[PDB]
């Protein structure tokens, strides 16, 4: 939107008065008013408004009618006061926004009160649990001590429900291990301005339900532009969020409270509220006076002898307090009537309660002595002030709300303090020191209203009197604050460049006219709209512009222009956009002015000095205006050769003031003048933010020296010390005097570690407290660093820094958590290189923390590097370690990318077979470029070839370019596609399906999870799809199988995931394919669809692919020209940079596709649900409603009518889905299908989605690149290919011209993303790590016979090839072939020594091994080795059922299974379900969750999502497992532990128990239904089928329609008819064997598979025949073959002596139970 605009002058439009800036000309005197004079000063009263009797529409409402839920907490207030039972109905029975305007004695507290149990009232759960925290209210007063009332007041009258009020502010970093258990938040606007100053510090605002503004009426001071920004940022987010937050507004009777009721969003007819002085507590008398002239000597002087005829009126019942403003003027004036009123009359002589000044009983008693209390004593006199007894003031206040204390001296803190009323308030000359601009203007008009509202003690008085004396020239403006004529106006133009960038940073203004927008939500609107021309506006150019739609664009336009000058913003004049610097970003969070941002780029250096640092610190804009004065001279340099840093920037003047008053405050220097004491307070509070804003300055830009000096700086602040110093004054709880009795000698403070708590008395002369100072020493952080180096190419290294804590841990000392800041740095220590914010939580404190990071390297390689790790907190807490390079053998360069030729794209005609050219033609017509070229190599030939293109290039098809030339020269053909991830097998299976069964008629099948039906799956298959795991298990035994080696083709796609998690499964198929094409039969086809890869030649010499059949291309090349933008979040808290992330997300997705479609990738799956519907709300709040709704909702209503999830109907109305595993396939499929045609146009998928996605898109989104992992309780990054399948779906080659991905990251990751997604993935094996398995596996079969075939083995391995070019990524000590055969016979030396002792091989000679019993059940069922090995070691002879279920559950299969956030409690639960609860169970342990999944999976209990998704991959190795405990315990020969294990495998694909009900078989049948048949009914499952007569549904019945599945697995439900078969002659009296032969044929001719209704795999019927002892525990026979009409019983066995043995035959099974039957019997 461009418009000419105009720039403006500031100084012109602002009010310059500021606070005391009085828009009203006059000031309307009321009736009673009457001038009275002196020769000094003349006086203007006004009298006490008379008490109104209460009218026919109001009366007086008791607490007793109010409803029960919140009548709590008024308990000690009987009757609602006159202003609260006007509003008794409004803030309890309706949400509307409220404007208190009433007089500031009003109290005010209790209204506030009543929207505060109207939001708690909403939770209540019939008192079971009041405490439903759920919501939070947020408190903002203006004053400090204001807080301190509201904390506690409100803490007891609302402790009651259960409710923790608390307060965050000060000096802090926003602290929250204590404000997630708090609900009302009590803190002043700049600090509440301070928290939504953030990127993501809307944890607070998301559960926020109501905002109270007390005092709003500070919109009229200087502070007011910061309760606009509070107003104006959270309405719009009610409008961008679409939850509303109920705004209560708290005022004093002031002109223009109508516009602060519009500002609020306030109905004048149902939520404004206004009381004049009329409703005062208690009616004040109110007196002004004026001095004419000074006299300034006798200033001090006239002001007191009024002071004196005051206390003339009443003698004790006159109680009063002078109100004055320095602190040892609480002396001064009452020094004054000292030395005035004693020399000239009679000094108040007080004489009544007794004969010695008055009451003196509790006087004398109550006897602390507070340095000051005491000269006024004998009498009702008393001192309070921030100065001195801060802990014991309170008796100074105790002694006094008892009607002890008859007149005090107290400053304006008091007033907020605490609510101590009296008869007459008095104050003095209204003129207070500001070091904002270090004179002595006007007193703020916030204060002298809450002054003299302390006019009343309703409770003990009935009138009040007024009291205040200053000047007359431009005086006048107290009598119209105090009298409701001070309109209240608004200072918005002074502080709009910082109100302006503020917004920017958030986010909520992108450009000129979002600003002019934002203009109009605040307090300056309303306020240049009703009184125009006192904002500089005229009346001509108001009627052309009456929403100022061109001053409101001339504002906006100025404050830009200043954020650019100070590089805050970038900004042009053409387009207005706006763009956040990073100068902008820090400047918002730490709150500091645009024009100090400028002086710090200015002058901050890398190689500035620290005395230089003080120097940028003192030349910060907030002290642009302290000065230094006469009567400070003498002070300052008392200081300055007092203070360590050399001040050189000048020897006094303004910048050295700041700068001295700076180390005095560090070094805690007592200073005299109260000059300088009010203006170091203000040079320090500031300097906790300003100083850590040129931390993160220079800690982003990488000045490793300036970051150690400013860190330093921040902590010596904070702890009020100095480096040189000892560290330990940071203990605040030992004697300073110890402590400096310790750094009296230069004793080195990390020598204390090596001394005893004896030897710390020997060297300190005082033995006396020496065991205490060992305590402490200990109690120092104290980090240890350990790192493992790989090098990754020449230019980049993975960096692995394993933290150690070594020291005790204290919540007392430390906290719930310790920062660090994991810095590493060159050799020179002068540039951070990388940098990550390192978190210690306390309940996982002494466990070791893995943080894995990289570094960059160079050719000119320099020794060393330094890993520094030091304290966020805590001084002088520093652990380096130097990283060596010593030994560092940096990769071998990669080859450059294969040249892509602008080759004239070859259509389909040049594929000659027209059968073909069908699935072609009707698509695309020309092949890109990298598919034109590697053509004539995968088609025209019968060689190997190798294609590297980046994900999304149509690399796809080239796999089956290489399918067209086996089709040609066979008839089925025999070809096997491999893909490492399950869904991309099922997304190219059904691809394939197509294309080559439906329209080709050749046969494509998908392996399984059987091996009998893979078997058989692979004979029929013409293309074969599997995954690295099921295809391993049939290849293992291709000596046998040799309908493996048969095959033509074996295509492999992404074999970049290789180096991958589940990676070596697919190097060892890889390498066993090409070990079995060693001129067996013919070439095989290795066709290996990767990536873009640096070492390719690597992988093509691996798979014998040539240097022309080998195309590896760069990721440039990409067909659709890729965007990728990275964008950094600094915010190291993983669940707040996901919320910082939300609003770049939409304001992504209208930048580089507002048209196109666009995909979310966000980390969890309840992310899928959270910024879909932000997308939604921020979408509406651009008044951009149904933008991304390219279609009708009444062309999508039939088809979200099948939808069952409510919220994805509701956003796919708004053109948003989303994508995660909770939903069902169909939902998944309609979401995928509504996206591709255009219908919506954003979809929100989850991490673990980003494979299975036949959906494309414009612009590709990630929201983060980190998961939780709850096993180590820490965050880690996406996988990189994760992250490179996620950007590749931005490739639309029909629709768009380009790809656009935006990755969204922490800072510590972003120059990660930044190079190895521009650069080709280097790629590392992993064989090393999992090489027992499948050399187990390999043994078994006979491929390894010795020692020398484990190390010909390898030769056909990508580890073999990568070796010897990067050795130190597997820990080769030598590049060297020396080194290489011997770190390869180490490799199979150690491998098989760990199969020697776990007994699955025999090592005999050097050189020969075998296999074992333990070796061969490991590789049948493709079981760990450690698995069986824990088999043996934990089955005995007396596992039960239950004991087989806790020994199954930690099988290593079950290791992968992952711990997910908010789980450590999720199965806390079910421990307290499950029948079989575990002892010391840690939740955190896999092996405990598959326990309590399976124990809930037995009991048949509801699946609660997200740990179910991990119950179906239990289930997968589930039969496995089980049928290899049956084994190793007959081969232990135990019987009972082995009829319990063929029993688990039963009751676990129906999901029964150890004493379950037979009939849970049934399709629909409840828990509560085997009570209908108990007293004589059906027990089991043949008695429902040899009841001849078909009853059926003629005993109980609840569905008809679906019996038709019951009928089902009945007749599959086998019954037995078994008759074993012994002779006596063919064995007799042992010794020789002994046959058995059992029965083959059964009933039903059955052909259908087993019912699985909870099991997720078709399973087969397997039965156990087993002969055992009778009750001996000695299983004699089994065979496991698998069920069938006719087959073969071998079993035999040898008998035992003499010949009376009692055996006994089991048949039991694996699939249902109910069917097993014994057989007890005996021969010989």
């Amino acid at each position: 939107a461009l418009a000419p605009r105009q720039v403006l002058d500031l100084e012109d439009l602002v009010f310059t008065q500021g606070s005391h800036f009085m828009a009203n000309k006059r000031c309307q005197l009321p009736d009673g008013s009457f001038r009275r004079q002196r020769k000094g000063y003349e006086e203007v009263h006004v009298p006490a408004l008379k008490p109104k009797p209460f009218g026919s529409e109001e009366q007086l409402l008791p607490v007793e009618k109010l409803p029960k839920y919140a009548q709590a907490g008024f308990e000690g207030f009987k009757t609602l006061n006159r202003i609260q039972s006007k509003l008794y109905r409004a803030a309890l029975e309706t949400d509307e926004n409220l404007l208190l305007c009433a007089p500031t004695g009003a109290g005010k507290t209790n209204v506030a009160l009543m929207c505060m149990l109207r939001e708690i009232g909403k939770h209540i759960n019939m008192d079971g649990t009041i405490n439903v925290d759920d919501f939070k209210i947020i408190y903002i007063a203006p004053m400090r001590s204001l807080v301190q009332e509201m904390v506690g007041s409100f803490g007891k009258r609302l402790a009651t429900y259960g409710i923790t009020v608390a307060e965050l502010t000060g000096d802090h970093q926003l602290c929250k291990e204590e404000i997630s258990a708090t609900q009302i938040i009590v803190c002043t606007p700049e600090k509440w301005d301070i928290i939504t100053r953030k990127g993501g510090e809307r944890t607070y605002t998301q559960l926020v339900r109501l905002i109270i503004l007390d005092e709003i009426h500070l919109l009229h001071d200087d502070r007011g532009p910061v309760l606009e920004a509070l107003v104006a940022r959270a309405i719009r987010n009610i409008e961008c969020t679409q939850e509303d937050v109920r705004l209560i507004g708290l005022s004093a009777t002031l002109p223009n409270y109508e516009d602060v009721a519009t500002f609020l969003r306030v109905d004048p007819a149902k939520g404004l509220f206004y009381f004049d002085n009329s409703f005062r507590p208690v009616p004040l008398e109110q007196t002004y006076v004026g001095i004419t002239e000074k006299k300034a000597i006798k200033r001090f002087q006239i002001m007191n002898e009024i002071v004196y005829e005051k206390i003339m009126e009443h003698a004790g019942k006159n109680q009063v307090l002078v109100f004055v403003h320095s602190r040892k003027e609480t002396g001064k004036t009452a020094r004054a009537i000292r030395d005035m009123c004693l020399e000239k009359d009679t000094l108040g002589l007080f004489l009544r309660e007794g004969s010695a000044s008055t009451e003196v009983l509790r006087t004398e008693a109550e006897q602390c002595k507070n340095l000051e209390l005491k000269d006024l004593l004998p009498y009702g006199f008393a001192i309070h002030h921030a100065g001195m007894t801060r802990v014991d003031r309170t008796l100074v206040e105790d002694l006094f709300a008892d009607k002890h204390i008859q007149v005090l001296v107290s400053t304006a803190t008091l007033a907020w303090g605490v609510n101590l009323p009296a008869h007459t308030v008095i104050i003095k000359g209204t003129q207070v020191y500001s070091p904002e601009k270090g004179r002595w203007t006007e007193l703020g008009a916030l204060d002298i209203l809450q002054m003299l509202g302390r006019a009343g003690r309703p409770q003990y008085d009935t009138k009040g009197e007024g009291i205040l004396i200053t000047s007359h020239g431009e005086l006048q403006y107290y009598l119209s604050l105090l009298n409701q004529q001070l309109p209240i106006e608004s200072q918005m133009v002074s502080k709009l460049p910082d109100m302006l960038n503020a917004e920017i940073v958030l986010g909520n203004v992108q450009n000129a006219k979002d600003a002019v927008n934002w203009l109009g939500y605040a307090y300056l609107y309303i306020r240049m709209l009703r009184s125009p021309t006192l904002y500089g506006i005229s009346h001509d150019d108001l009627k052309g512009d009456p929403l100022l739609d061109q001053r409101r664009l001339d504002l906006v336009h100025t404050a830009a222009l200043m954020l650019d000058k100070n590089n805050l913003v970038k900004y042009d004049k053409k387009t207005g956009n706006f763009q956040v610097t990073e100068l902008g970003r820090i400047a918002s969070h730490y709150y500091i002015t645009n024009d100090t941002v400028q002086t710090y780029n200015q002058l901050l250096k890398p190689t500035l000095s620290e005395i230089e640092l003080f120097r940028v610190f003192s030349l910060s804009s907030e002290f642009k205006n302290i000065t230094v004065r006469e009567e400070e001279k003498l002070e300052l340099q008392k200081l300055l050769e007092r203070v360590p840093i050399p001040v050189k920037e000048s020897i006094e003047e303004p910048s050295a003031k700041i700068n001295v008053l700076l180390q005095a405050f560090i070094s805690q220097l007592k200073l005299e003048g109260f000059a300088l004491m009010a203006d170091m307070v203000y040079v320090t509070q500031s300097a906790g933010r300003l100083m850590r804003a040129i931390f993160e300055i220079v800690l982003n830009r990488g000045w490793a020296q300036l970051t150690d000096k400013t860190l330093n700086l921040c902590k010596m602040i904070d702890k009020r010390m100095w480096q040189s110093m000892c560290p330990l004054r940071q203990f605040r709880k030992l004697p300073e005097e110890v402590v400096k009795k310790i750094e009296k000698k230069n004793f080195p403070f990390e020598r204390l570690y090596d001394l005893n708590h004896n030897e710390i008395g020997e060297l300190i002369r005082m033995p006396k407290m020496g065991k205490t100072i060992h305590k402490y020493v200990h109690l120092f952080p104290k980090l240890e660093l350990s790192v493992h180096l790989q090098p990754i190419t020449r230019s980049t290294l993975k960096v692995e820094l394993t933290i150690t804590p070594d020291f005790q841990w204290d919540e007392k000392v430390h906290g719930s958590s310790e920062a660090f800041w994991i810095l590493v740095e060159d050799v020179d220590s002068e540039v951070i290189l990388h940098h990550e914010y390192f978190l210690l939580k306390a309940k996982y404190a002494q466990d070791e923390h893995l943080i894995t990071f990289f570094v960059p390297v160079f050719e000119p390689l320099p020794p060393q590097y330094f890993i520094r790790v030091v304290s966020d907190r805590w001084l002088s807490c520093e652990t380096q370690l130097p990283v060596s390079f010593r030994h560092l053998i940096l990769p071998e360069k990669y080859p450059p990318p294969t040249e892509l030729l602008d080759l004239q794209p070859l259509p389909v005609s040049a594929l000659r077979n027209s059968a073909f050219e069908s699935l072609y033609q009707d698509k695309f017509p020309f092949f890109n470029p990298i598919q034109t070229q590697v053509f004539n190599t995968v088609y025209n030939s019968d060689d190997n070839v190798f294609v590297g293109a980046p994900t999304g290039s149509g690399k796809t098809i080239c796999a089956e370019f290489a399918i067209l030339r086996m089709l040609l020269q066979s008839s089925e053909g025999r070809c096997v596609y491999i893909t490492p991830m399950e869904a991309l097998a099922e997304q190219v299976y059904m691809d394939w399906y197509e294309k080559f069964q439906d329209r080709l008629n050749k046969k494509v099948v998908l392996l399984t999870g059987e091996t009998s039906t893979d078997l058989k799956l692979l004979g029929k298959g013409n293309i074969i799809i599997s995954t690295p795991e099921k295809w391993d298990i049939l290849s293992r035994r291709w000596k046998q199988r040799k309908n493996v080696q048969n095959i033509n083709l074996f295509v492999v796609d992404e074999v970049h995931l290789i180096g991958g998690e589940n990676g070596p499964v697919l190097e060892v198929i890889c390498s066993r394919m090409r070990y079995i094409s060693s001129q067996i039969e013919r070439p095989i086809r290795i066709v290996a669809l990767s990536s873009s890869l640096s070492n390719a030649k690597d992988v093509a010499h691996w798979l014998g692919c040539s240097a022309t059949s080998t195309f590896n291309f760069h990721p440039n090349v990409r067909p659709v020209p890729l965007e990728l933008h990275i964008q950094g979040f600094n915010i190291s808290h993983t669940q707040t940079r996901l919320l910082s992330m939300a609003k770049p997300v939409y304001h992504a997705i209208t930048k580089h596709s507002p048209k196109k479609p666009v995909i979310v990738f966000v980390p969890s799956r309840k992310q899928t649900r959270l910024t879909a519907i932000d997308i939604l709300t921020t979408c509406a709040c651009d008044i951009q409603r149904q933008r991304f709704l390219h279609c009708t909702e009444k062309d999508l209503i039939p088809y979200l009518e099948k939808l069952s999830d409510s919220t994805l109907k509701e956003t796919l109305l708004n053109g948003v889905g989303y994508l995660h595993e909770g939903l069902s396939p169909m939902e998944r499929r309609l979401v995928e299908q509504l996206f591709s045609s255009g219908a919506i146009q954003v979809v929100v998928a989850s991490r673990s989605l980003c494979w299975g996605m036949n959906v494309a898109a414009h612009l590709v989104i990630i929201m983060d690149t980190q998961y939780y992992n709850g096993k180590i309780h820490a965050y880690v990054d996406y996988p990189i290919y994760d992250v490179l399948q996620m950007v590749g779906h931005a490739n639309r080659p029909l629709q768009d011209d380009e790809g656009r991905c935006v990755i969204m990251c922490q800072g510590s990751k972003k120059d990660f993303f930044k190079k190895f997604l521009y650069e080709p993935l280097p790629v590392e094996s992993h064989l090393d790590h999992c090489m027992h398995d499948h050399f187990n596996a390999e043994i078994v079969t006979k491929t390894i016979e010795n020692k020398q075939d484990a190390v010909d083995y390898l030769t056909w391995t990508f580890l073999y090839r990568r070796m010897t070019q990067n050795p130190n990524y597997y820990n080769l000590q030598g590049i060297s072939h020396r080194h290489l055969s011997d770190h390869l016979s180490e490799l199979v030396e150690q491998t098989l020594s760990d199969l020697e002792q776990s007994k699955c091989i025999s090592i005999e000679d050097e050189m020969d091994v075998a296999p074992l019993n333990l070796g061969m059940i490991a590789a049948y069922y493709y079981i760990n080795y450690t698995t069986i090995e824990l088999f043996s070691m934990s089955l005995n002879a007396k596992t039960k059922v239950r004991g087989l279920i806790e020994i199954i559950s930690n099988a290593a299969e079950y290791e992968n299974i992952p711990i997910r956030h908010h789980e450590d409690n999720l199965l806390r639960q079910l421990a307290q379900k499950v029948p079989h609860k575990l002892n010391n169970p840690k939740f955190n342990d896999p092996h405990v969750k598959t326990n309590l999944l399976l124990q809930a999976h037995l009991s048949r209990m509801q699946l609660s999502a997200e740990l179910q998704s991990d119950t179906e991959e239990i289930l997968s190795k589930a039969i496995r497992l089980i049928q290899a405990c049956v084994d190793v315990l007959s081969s232990n020969g135990w019987l009972s532990p082995a009829l319990a294990a063929m029993e688990l495998a039963q009751m676990v694909t129906q999901a029964m128990w150890s004493k379950d009900s037979y009939l849970k078989q049934l399709p629909h049948f409840t828990s509560e239904h085997i009570k209908r048949c108990t007293d004589k009914g059906v027990e089991s499952v043949f008695d429902i089928m040899e009841m001849e007569d078909e009853e059926r549904n003629a005993l109980l019945q609840l569905t008809d329609s679906q019996i038709a599945d019951v009928a089902r697995f009945c007749n599959r439900y086998p019954n037995i008819e078994l008759s074993y078969e012994v002779v006596d002659k063919d064995s007799i009296r042992s010794g020789g064997p002994v046959v058995v032969l059992v029965q083959l044929e059964r009933e039903e001719e059955v052909t259908g598979p087993v019912i699985a209704p909870l099991f997720p795999q078709k399973r087969e019927e397997g039965w156990w025949v087993v002969i055992g002892d009778a009750k001996s525990n000695s299983l004699i026979s089994i065979k496991r073959l698998t069920l069938q009409q006719k087959a073969k019983v071998k079993l035999d066995f040898v008998a035992p002596a003499t010949g009376a043995h009692n055996y006994t035959l089991y048949f039991m099974s694996d699939a249902y139970m109910g069917c097993d039957q014994e057989y007890k019997f005996s021969v010989d």
